[PDB]
């Protein structure tokens, strides 16, 4: 086992490795910024090391520092979290050739994902089904653009390669637009991704957002941990995530894990890892992967018993995959509303302290959180500072714990979104489930 570790991130995700590393006899070290001194993580952290002032960029975002700390405590490892640096191939090549284990997949493998063309090309290559599309970049010649279209089928979308995560990209619904709606992705991908590169996709009208998680190991194994549906979201940011996403079969489910699985060996995948789908009239097609672990990991957790966190730590040091797939099932149902300290009206991050905390409890209820009574959200980090998950034996017994469990929940001092879960939980059409990624949006509109 990995003797030591610096947790490179903040928060609810670094308390969430603690945890993982306290059970696993793994030595912590918290780097933090000068506003996060009394995160609950770096409180109870072995070693801490002060990284930075509050700004991401000269705290959790500063490579030379966070590889210092790591140097300093003589530390072995480094997780990443989701977020900051999780996604970043240059950070992940400068941790390896310092010396230390990155927990994640290779930086070449980083790298393949962070290129959403040559994703896609590995995953068709290898049998995963992904949208009909222009299978590379788009160059300048309108016409061969128009022609591409014209295969396709409109409408279309125009994504960004260095994009993703909803993030640099745009629809078109026929050829008026096609010429300028490309330009400005394009121009758009330039400034934000430095890298103008562009794709072409079939737009899908009302689809589902369905991801698979996966594990593979060093020694060749690589299994799938069912599904999550993520279709509860308001402009590309997740707001309740689901397991297993309601409606897929075993059959489904099995058919598309096995080609995730199958993926993973072909391309010497290592570590967690996520497929991301787009789900409508019963198919799936893959948009994109992430290598990092995600938010919404706990709920698969629930649903298979496996600890996610202690697997990828595992993995790292060089163990095999502490299960096979025969023996992953999927029991239950989880539910997972993301606790956000926002403002009702705008949706803006609504920082301060609290004055008042209390957390749910009782059978099936995990909550997943940093604050405390008294603790200062920070105005320079995201607004989410907390997720609670419930498990049932079944969706209906989920979303009624979900329910009981929001009504016990107090965050005082603070404006969050707890009343807007409890709605969502209330909602007909989310009781029904299988609602798409747009019902959000409606309902609140
Ligand atoms: N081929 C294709 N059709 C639609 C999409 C898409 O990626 N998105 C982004 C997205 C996915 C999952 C959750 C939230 C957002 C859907 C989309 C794209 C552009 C405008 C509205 C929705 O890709
Ligand atoms: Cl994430």
């Amino acid at each position: 086992m990995l003797d030591k570790i610096v947790i490179a991130n903040r928060g609810e995700i670094a308390l969430r490795i603690l945890r993982a590393c306290k059970e696993l006899g793994i030595k912590t070290v918290a780097v933090h910024s000068s506003a996060d001194r009394d995160l609950k993580h770096v409180l109870l952290a072995d070693e801490t090391v002060c990284i930075g002032p509050a700004p991401s960029v000269k705290s959790y975002l500063n490579i030379p520092a966070i590889i210092s700390a790591a140097e300093i405590t003589g530390a072995v490892a480094i997780h990443p979290g989701y977020g900051f640096l999780s996604e970043n191939a240059n950070f992940a090549e400068q941790v390896e050739r310092s010396g230390f284990i990155f927990i994640g997949p290779k930086a070449e493998t980083i790298r393949l994902m962070g290129d959403k063309v040559s994703a896609i090309a590995a995953m068709k290559k290898a049998g995963v089904p992904c949208v009909p599309g222009s299978d590379g970049p788009l160059g300048d010649d309108m016409d061969k653009n128009r022609a591409i279209a014209k295969r396709i089928g409109y409408p279309v979308i125009i994504k960004a390669s260095g994009g993703g995560g909803g993030r640099g990209m745009r629809v078109v619904r026929g050829d008026a637009e096609l010429a300028q709606s490309i330009s400005m992705t394009r121009a758009e991908a330039k400034a934000a991704f430095s890298n103008d590169m562009v794709y072409m996709e079939k737009y899908l009208e009302n689809p589902r957002h369905v991801e698979i998680q996966v594990l593979a190991d060093g020694q060749g194994n690589a299994i799938y941990l069912a599904e999550r549906d993520c279709s509860m979201q308001r402009r590309h940011q997740k707001v309740v995530e689901e397991a297993p996403a309601p409606g897929i079969t075993p059959e489904l489910r099995r058919y598309i894990g096995e080609r995730c699985a199958k993926a993973c060996v072909d391309i010497g995948y290592r570590g967690a890892g996520t497929f991301e789908f787009l789900f409508e009239n019963g198919e799936f097609y893959f948009i994109e992967m992430n290598t990092r672990i995600q938010v919404e990991h706990p709920v698969t957790e629930m649903i298979t018993g496996v600890d996610l966190i202690k697997e990828q730590l595992r993995i790292a040091a060089g163990q095999p995959l502490s299960i096979k797939q025969e023996e992953v099932h999927v029991r239950g149902h989880a539910v997972e509303c993301r606790i956000n300290a926002e403002d009702p009206n705008t949706f803006l991050p609504s920082p301060g302290k609290i004055t008042r905390f209390h957390a749910p409890g009782g059978f099936g209820v995990r909550w997943e959180s940093h604050i405390y009574a008294g603790y200062t959200v920070p105005p320079y980090y995201d607004s989410m500072i907390g997720k609670l998950i419930c498990y049932g034996e079944n969706r209906d017994v989920a979303i009624a714990r979900m329910k009981n469990a929001l009504q016990e929940l107090i965050i005082d001092g603070i404006k969050t979104n707890v009343d807007l879960q409890i709605r969502i939980m209330n909602d007909e059409n989310f009781q029904h489930g299988g609602t798409n990624i747009h019902y959000l949006e409606k309902k609140l509109g």
